[PDB]
């Protein structure tokens, strides 16, 4: 059938302006177009979310507060600061528009799968995991994975949503915690002090959504091998007990080594293989993007991890284009772990893992 990729240089320029990651959508979708893949997907404008689809999720006093201070610059408004505005998710000119650019694409997408015009559609802008009905947080403004997956929800009974960003998927659990129409798992660095502070292995949702969230929580230093034996591992019980019809599957590249949050020791390699076991089960499947802090590993990550999408071994040199020199010194698309310490203990992993196939008993 062949993956939708949804892009458009509107689109491109739009998700450019965001301050903690410039032209972070740009060098993405440049690097991915240096390798040609773009040719093996079809490619398909989104259309900017209308008020009605994003209060599908978001509160009407919300939406209606984040487009007014998108009028002109802010950070002053009084109002500001109990909408989850501020110094975390600044309320800067177009906030708004670039909100509602991000969640149209990522319902585009949703809107394709349900359509049968693909098993595999992809919005690396995507992946806003944090954002509430009523408050922005972590960067988000609008959560653009829920509105996913409400729109999937349309069509599938049983949505699997996988999270495998640095952070955990806060936003779109609690969305969906009272209900097991949607199964939340995320992967995540779980640590007193490191945002946002949820997602021990014992949330598992609430009232007739018990059991339907499920939260791995991992330390420092992990590399590709047993991130990928915890990850099938956990999937493998989750496929079996739950049964999906649909994915959605958030890919922040911030557990990536080199990331400034300098956290995981991933390298794109095995979040690939985490993507391809999840693609072996051969389900309508949303790819969205999320965090990434070191610009040119992101795009290395994403661009290899759209290679694996489209079964493409990719060449290791780093063709020229208009970010060429933002891969310097080396050139390659290869990333190499650091040479730090991996804080797992085998123990709690495992312990972690009883705890996990314990809860899907109930499913
Ligand atoms: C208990 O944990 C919690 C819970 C709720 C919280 N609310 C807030 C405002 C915070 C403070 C906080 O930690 N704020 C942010 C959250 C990061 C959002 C990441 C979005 C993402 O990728 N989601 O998937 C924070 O970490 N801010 C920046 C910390 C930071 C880093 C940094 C962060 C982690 C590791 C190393 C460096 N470098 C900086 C340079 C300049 C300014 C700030 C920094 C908070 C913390
Ligand atoms: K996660
Ligand atoms: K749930
Ligand atoms: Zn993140």
């Amino acid at each position: 059938l062949v993956p939708v990729y949804i892009y458009s240089p509107e689109y491109v320029s739009m998700c450019d302006s965001l301050a903690k990651i410039p032209k972070r959508a740009d060098m993405v979708h440049s690097l991915i177009e240096a390798y040609a893949l773009h040719k093996q997907m079809r490619i398909v404008k989104p259309k900017v979310a209308s008020m009605e689809e994003m209060a599908t999720f978001h509160t009407d006093a919300y939406l209606q507060h984040l487009q007014k201070v998108s009028q002109e610059g802010d950070d002053d408004h009084p109002d500001s600061i109990e909408y989850g505005l501020g110094y975390d998710c600044p309320a800067t000119e177009g906030i708004f528009d670039y909100a509602a650019a991000i969640g149209g694409a990522t319902i585009t997408a949703a809107q394709c799968l349900i359509d049968g015009m693909c098993k595999v559609a992809i919005n690396w802008s995507g992946g806003w995991h944090h954002a509430k009905k009523d408050e922005a947080s972590g960067f988000c403004y609008l959560n653009d994975a829920v509105l996913g997956i409400l729109r999937l929800r349309r069509k599938f009974e049983r949505i699997l949503y996988v999270d495998l960003d640095l952070h955990h998927g806060d936003g779109v659990e609690d969305a969906f915690s009272f209900t097991s129409k949607v199964m939340t798992v995320s992967l995540h660095k779980f640590s007193p002090g490191f945002f946002p502070g949820t997602g021990d292995v014992s949330d598992v949702g609430l009232g007739k959504g018990r059991y339907y969230s499920v939260n791995v929580p991992i330390q420092d230093g992990i590399q590709d091998e047993k991130y990928y034996q915890i990850c099938e591992s956990v999937l493998k019980e989750v496929y079996q007990a739950f049964n999906p019809k649909a994915v959605v599957l958030q890919l922040g590249a911030d557990t990536i080594a080199g990331d400034p949050m300098c956290s995981f020791n991933m390298t794109p390699v095995g979040i690939g293989k985490c993507l391809k076991y999840i693609l072996q089960w051969q389900l309508a499947t949303l790819i969205l993007g999320g965090g990434g802090y070191n610009l040119a590993n992101t795009a290395r990550c994403w661009t290899y991890l759209t290679g694996v999408i489209l079964g493409k071994t990719l060449s290791s040199e780093i063709p020229d284009h208009e970010f060429f020199t933002a891969y310097g010194p080396d050139y390659v698309l290869e990333i190499t772990p650091s040479c730090r310490p991996d804080r797992n203990e085998p123990h709690r992993i495992q312990q972690i893992l009883n705890y996990i196939k314990g809860n899907l008993k109930h499913v």
